[PDB]
């Protein structure tokens, strides 16, 4: 219909308003240039100034886990923005729309991810940097452990081709789940969530007219992606109680308290 | 200083914009009419028009309980509304918002009942009716138990003689409290609180000049609030396991849902 071709395209503008990184710039930058850290040296030169202008760490692996925060908690940030443009979102109650990000937030970041991603590694600092995947394999357990699934998540992701107009739908329809434990207005969030998809759904037929199945494909990887995060979460509270001289993020610690 | 009596009639005006009932319309209409609802069939009258134009209920205990609910409810809405007018507290981040919400409106909520209290009953229904004291009374266990302190509460309060300024600046206080449980950012919250006290230490100097020791016993009655809140809240979780056909509406639910 053309309230559904509308709705998407009202919520791609949001997405193009709150994320300064998109698929297509990265993809331009990634095809071709940005500084390679893939060593302590070369990321210690990037935060010099050529990608980068933190609380005190004691090695690599941490540092490297507090640049993996930095960048999260911004992009969480940002999805709280977007999510207020999410039509009726904001018509939900306070408690609901925390309820929301809290569970849906890391699911769509690590849907991002693969926006910025391609089987060697990954841009950081807005298309400046470029972080190896076999540098950062070569960080200690559990920091190793906690970023390659999402690398391997991320590439098989990038096979469905998908551009940030389908990207804009498919986050909002993660955060508009009405399954996340302790929501309150169950019904109002999955009707929203149904005017979600089924825009997403017309307009991946319209965005890609010769790709079969591309839609519960979609829906298959949103469920990958709630596995994927209750692991995350699962080896972010480990971390915090194995690794005590290892900060979390104050944000970060609400957002995985009592999570799963 | 002026930047206090600024601040002051910011929340002031703020508290105009968003609660209907004031304490100065109450004493208008308290002083000299009213419906009186005293008993069952005065009740049934002002429902039937005279003063309101509900979950099922089967007894007259749980159909009072549920006006109850249904105002509270509003007023937690209207005190939501209020919060986003205090200086700061929209640049917390949302789940802080949320946990001094969730900590705080009953607070707010059972200090502004005095406003439209008497040692006789309170007004109703934006003044058009008044419920007795004593009729409240004549409801069996525990609802008649879960509103009585109330009363006593409010008539004590009502002796300090505040006004609808003063009481602006005191509900923002009571709002803003950076001791409560799971709050993020409690410096900033602690601060905001900060300035909102002296403003109120400062309007009450103006606005009461001969009251000595007023501060300090507007800081007890904020400690008094929360153990009357702390007990209501103990009498709810409690009618909620013991009175299981009695609903709760699902936004006190989720305030109460491990409450102290
Ligand atoms: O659970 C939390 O919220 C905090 C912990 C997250 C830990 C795992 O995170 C990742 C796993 C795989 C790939 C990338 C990231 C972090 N990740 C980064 C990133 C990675 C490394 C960085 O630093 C260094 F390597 F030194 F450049 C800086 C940013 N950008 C991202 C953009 C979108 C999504 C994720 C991004
Ligand atoms: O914990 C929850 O959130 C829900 C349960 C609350 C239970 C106890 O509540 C009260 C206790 C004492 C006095 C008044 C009220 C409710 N209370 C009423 C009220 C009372 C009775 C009513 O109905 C009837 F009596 F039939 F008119 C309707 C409204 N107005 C209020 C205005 C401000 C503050 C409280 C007000």
């Amino acid at each position: 219909v053309a309230d559904l071709k509308a709705f998407s395209k009202h919520i791609y503008n949001a997405y193009l308003k709150n994320f300064n990184m998109t698929k297509k710039k990265a993809r331009s930058i990634l095809t071709g240039a940005p500084f390679v850290i893939h060593d302590i040296e070369t990321l210690w030169q990037a935060e010099k100034g050529l990608v980068w202008k933190l609380p005190p760490y004691k090695e690599i692996s941490v540092h490297v886990f507090y640049r993996c925060q930095c960048t999260t908690v911004e992009t969480v940030r940002e999805l709280t923005e977007f999510a207020k443009s999410i039509p009726s979102f904001s018509s939900l109650f306070l408690n609901d729309q925390v309820t929301l990000l809290k569970y849906g937030v890391h699911e769509a970041i690590f849907a991002m991810l693969a926006s910025i991603v391609n089987k060697d590694g990954l841009l950081v600092a807005n298309g400046s940097g470029f972080v190896t995947r076999e540098f950062l394999r070569s960080l200690r357990k559990p920091f190793s452990d906690i970023i390659e699934p999402k690398f391997e998540f991320a590439v098989k992701f990038n096979a469905l081709e998908l551009d940030d107009s389908d990207l804009a739908l498919f986050i909002a329809a993660i955060i508009l789940c009405g399954d996340r434990p302790g929501l309150m207005n169950v019904p109002r969030v999955e009707a929203i969530q149904d005017t979600i998809l089924r825009a997403l759904e017309f307009h991946l037929q319209a965005n890609h007219p010769d790709a079969q199945y591309l839609f519960p494909k979609l829906l298959q990887k949103m469920a990958d992606l709630r596995q994927l995060v209750t692991e995350h979460a699962q080896m972010m509270q480990r971390i915090k109680k194995t690794e005590t001289e290892t900060s979390l993020h104050p944000l970060l610690q609400e957002i995985y308290k009592d999570m799963y």
